[PDB]
């Protein structure tokens, strides 16, 4: 929908994913991807991991990452009434396996059906 138009810099920033319940998620993925520029400047091979509702807690086989690709993809569909939120976190770990950049908090809210949210602006 809008990953960032307006802000106060373009750096290891992300957006609040606003996904609807009901059908399958696949088409909007990838709905996210983290990882470290060194790795295209350098050409090392940067590891992702995510842990959270969905992967590490149940309800298992909702939310799939790999580290060859580096990618997020939903395997599931969502719902208010089972899960009204997912909770998530990304780390960067090196070659080595070291946090050499603090993860980040991935917050990804569930709307309802009828998802009627208001409209306003953030200055």
């Amino acid at each position: 929908g809008s990953s960032g138009s307006s802000g106060q810099k373009r750096a290891w920033i992300t957006a609040p994913v606003a996904l609807r319940e009901g059908e399958d998620l696949s088409k909007k993925n990838p709905i996210a991807k983290i990882h470290s520029d060194l790795a295209e400047e350098r050409g090392l091979k940067i590891t992702y991991k995510y842990t959270g509702k969905g992967i590490t807690e149940p309800p298992f086989g909702i939310f799939v990452f790999n580290k060859d690709t580096g990618e997020l993809n939903v395997t599931s569909i969502l719902d208010r009434e089972e899960t009204p939120f997912f909770l998530l976190t990304g780390y960067a770990l090196d070659a080595r396996g070291n946090n050499v950049e603090k993860p980040l908090e991935l917050r990804i809210k569930v709307l309802d059906i009828n998802d009627n949210e208001p409209v306003f602006t953030q200055d």
